[PDB]
């Protein structure tokens, strides 16, 4: 019935940075060819979405931003062949175009169509599919998630089981793979290793569940919050370590812990000096430590390059690795099959119009992920 | 005959930062419990050699440097069980205990007993074998092969084929292995790629070589020198560019002529800037990068971490990943069967006394190895 329409619905739009989002009417395009419209049955709150409202993440405002979720498609463009109306679907903030060189790449996931390196806030053919107060919004990271309904990409969205809880199932959309495919693709964890993960939030303690699935024998989780420990150790965290309660440097500590380093490391943060730090606590000679934080705009780090010459290796990814459309029906598919758990990380539902209240939840400390349901 | 006594003979002792090597009359000790004393037959010069006179490599002096060398067993110490006097060694600059966390370790090869990271410039029990008008002069890398006979531990020094060549074979001691593990083994180079190599003397030169073995199907070499092109292209590379003759960043260059960036990057100079261009240049998504240059003294660079959060690995590593004493032999091995070839990298032989001409060779850019003959 909204078919070929122009759909008026609520959105979350940010105007300015450090402001509240604003719940407002917006307009709702319909999909062009090769575009899939999408209503919206529910979205976590990641930090990236904050990073966004801190500019710490840079992208054109006034966004819908969202990026973690699922729902069912309204509507469908010309020529879209991988998803009908009604099929349930996690948009992909990473795409899978299949075409470019790293989407043929075995190791690759970081699809040359991304809007991540340099964002423009659109959808692929540069424009917007939404209009708010007669002004033209722009997009994020190819989802735009804050909104009753959203129109993606083809490349930006993936079929999932008709049957998978999407009040779950959203967080396969961001933090659950982020972390998970860290540890499992990106560090290729090994059986009877030491991990080390920095930042127990909804990324961190993901990145346990994938060291404890690799068979990992000690997981250090390390946060400021001591308040994160208790579902870390749930999670599989064998220990957990807070440097304020320590005269040392934390890399200090986690090298005398490991006996001389740990086999892996994981800066799940966003922090250059954690970077550096997650880098340092890893063994010497053959110590690996992976970067999944989102460091702050323009901002380098100053580091050592004897830290890498004695052999460690240092590695970054987006998405956890995951080619991201090949790769979201297989983890819905795993979790339906109770491979993984997504509950611990499920700390709080809110209605969507309480995001500012989900927001609050995160910034103070007390929340993992809240789902907005709508 | 010499056996248990002091042997006096000639060494290159290096007195002062940034002066000529002084050819001096020192006092050998005999060898101690677990210690082998050689008597040289060829050494190598190496850049690191250099950086020690420069003092961009620290180590504590008075000191006889020279780590890259073969000689022949003069005499052995109380308990040494590897070695006999007559037999052909390489002094192993990367020691192998076999009994350290990094040397049980199957990627690992930085022995936790190596003089490398924090220089003492002694044998493993903390004193050293050399003096020179009664003054104590101190060992490098525990190898000092700038002398006639040098005095090792145990774990620094492995026995090769009897038959081999030693004023070919010393370049395994150092820059062939280097760079040839660099390729084959640290940065594991696949067939049809594109690799990216600054820095075209011998330790860039064997990592063509091995980027070759390897088969890569371009090798792209990069010197601000460009009289190394010829000798490059000879051993592998496709083509060759000196960043002088470029109006923008070679990062930049490297990228279009790679459609996107390089599979495979190798900074085989030693600045921090070399450091970061070579990371850029490698593809965003899936490209590796290896450091094989020795920095600095206690600089660091700056770098923007979402070079990594792309997907980029970043590495580095001693002696080309290959742990000492197992490799050496093998490598030698692989050297008298004809798998690779050690005469391009030779492009002067002195006499041992003339090793300050040897010196000059390498610092005007004319020589890629002196071998200095005994
Ligand atoms: N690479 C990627 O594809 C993805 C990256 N990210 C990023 O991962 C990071 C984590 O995201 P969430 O888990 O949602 O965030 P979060 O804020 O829930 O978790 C971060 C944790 O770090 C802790 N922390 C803060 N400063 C600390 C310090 N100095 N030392 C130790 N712990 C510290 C906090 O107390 C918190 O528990 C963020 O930077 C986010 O932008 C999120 C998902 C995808
Ligand atoms: N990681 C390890 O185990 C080892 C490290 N090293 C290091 O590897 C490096 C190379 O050693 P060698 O091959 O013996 O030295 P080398 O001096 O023969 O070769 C270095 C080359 O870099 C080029 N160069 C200098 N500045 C440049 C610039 N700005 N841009 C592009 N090219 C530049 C020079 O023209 C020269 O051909 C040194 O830093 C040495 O200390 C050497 C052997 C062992
Ligand atoms: C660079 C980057 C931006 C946003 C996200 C989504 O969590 C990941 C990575
Ligand atoms: C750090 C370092 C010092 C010396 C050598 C020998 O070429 C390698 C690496
Ligand atoms: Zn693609
Ligand atoms: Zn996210
Ligand atoms: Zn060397
Ligand atoms: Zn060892």
């Amino acid at each position: 019935s909204t078919a070929g329409k122009v759909i008026k619905c609520k959105a979350a739009v940010l105007w300015e940075e450090k402001k509240p989002f604003s719940i407002e009417e917006v307009e709702v395009a319909p999909p062009k060819a090769h575009e899939v419209r999408i209503k919206m049955v529910a979205t976590g709150i990641c930090r990236s979405d904050d990073h966004v409202v801190s500019g710490t993440l840079v992208t054109p405002l006034p966004v819908i931003a969202g990026h973690e979720a699922a729902g069912i498609v309204e509507s469908i463009g010309e020529g879209v062949t991988t998803v009908r109306p009604g099929d349930k679907v996690i948009p992909l903030f990473t795409p899978q175009c299949g075409k470019c060189r790293v989407c043929k790449h075995p190791e690759g996931n970081f699809c040359l169509k991304n809007d991540l390196s340099m964002p423009r806030g659109t959808m692929q053919d540069g424009t917007s599919r939404f209009t708010c107060r007669g002004k033209p919004i722009h997009h994020f990271l190819g989802t735009s998630t804050f909104s009753q309904y959203t129109v993606v990409d083809e490349i930006s969205v993936a079929k999932i089981d008709a049957a998978s809880p999407l009040e779950k199932v959203c967080l396969i959309g961001c933090g659950f793979s982020t972390g998970y495919g860290s540890a499992v693709k990106v560090a290729k964890v090994t059986q009877g290793s030491t991990c080390a993960v920095f930042g127990l939030g909804g990324v961190g303690l993901s990145v346990i569940m994938g060291c404890k699935a690799a068979g990992a024998a000690r997981i250090i989780g390390v946060d400021i919050n001591k308040d994160k420990f208790a579902k870390a150790k749930e999670v599989g965290a064998t220990e957990c370590v807070n440097p304020q309660d320590y005269k040392k440097p934390i890399q200090e500590v986690l090298t005398e812990m490991s006996n001389g380093g740990v086999d892996f490391s994981f800066e799940v943060i966003g922090r250059l000096d954690t970077m550096v730090t997650a880098l340092s606590c890893c063994q010497e000679a053959y110590g690996v430590s992976v970067i999944v934080g989102v460091p702050p705009d323009s901002q380098n780090l100053s580091m050592n390059p004897m830290l890498l010459l004695s052999g460690r290796t240092w590695k970054g990814a987006i998405f956890g690795g995951f080619k991201s459309k090949d790769s979201v029906p297989k983890l819905v598919a795993d979790f339906m099959a109770k491979k993984f758990a997504l509950d611990p990380l499920i700390t709080h539902v809110l209605p969507f119009e309480k995001i500012n209240e989900g927001f609050d939840l995160l910034r103070s400390g007390e929340s993992i992920r809240t789902i907005l349901t709508f």
